[PDB]
């Protein structure tokens, strides 16, 4: 029974800006995209939506499958990490429901690239992976026979 930590993520992006939350980890204000931890009953792509409004109060559904990336982090935590893409057709309003996050910033690939101050370096390859172009459909992920209610109409 070894099991892994297993986190969603949200590249979400407006004209040319990539969303990003601010967290301060222990001292410093560091940067991440819109994420967090898969629960119980819950669906991946479920996950990513809910991560994404309790960070961000954006209210939006996960469009496509980017990657995976498995690895572990320096405190030695192994984690499985799914990224997904949402396009928007114009940068909305941001309000975090997650007293973690202390504001949400609208950045460029650049800047998310040359930054130092990034939670991870997933972070900055979570763009070098967007910018690549491939996306891929949700359900190549997706549920199977799966118990509990999902969406509607």
């Amino acid at each position: 029974m070894f099991k892994p930590h297993v986190t969603v993520a949200c590249v979400v992006h407006a004209e040319g800006k990539f969303l990003v939350v601010e967290e301060t980890i222990n001292g410093k204000a560091l940067w991440n995209q819109p994420a967090g931890h898969l629960e119980a009953d819950e669906t991946l792509v479920e996950a990513a939506a809910r991560e994404l409004w309790e960070e961000t109060g954006i209210s939006a559904q996960p469009q496509h499958f980017i990657r995976m990336h498995q690895w572990i982090a320096p405190d030695k935590t192994p984690f499985l990490r799914f990224l997904f893409a949402i396009e928007l057709e114009q940068i909305c309003p941001t309000q975090p429901h997650d007293s973690d996050i202390d504001c949400c910033r609208w950045v460029s690939a650049e800047e998310i690239l040359q930054a130092s101050n990034l939670r991870s370096p997933l972070v900055a390859e979570s763009i070098r992976c967007y910018q690549s172009g491939q996306r891929y459909p949700l359900e190549m992920i997706g549920d199977f026979n799966w118990p509990f209610t999902k969406g509607v109409i």
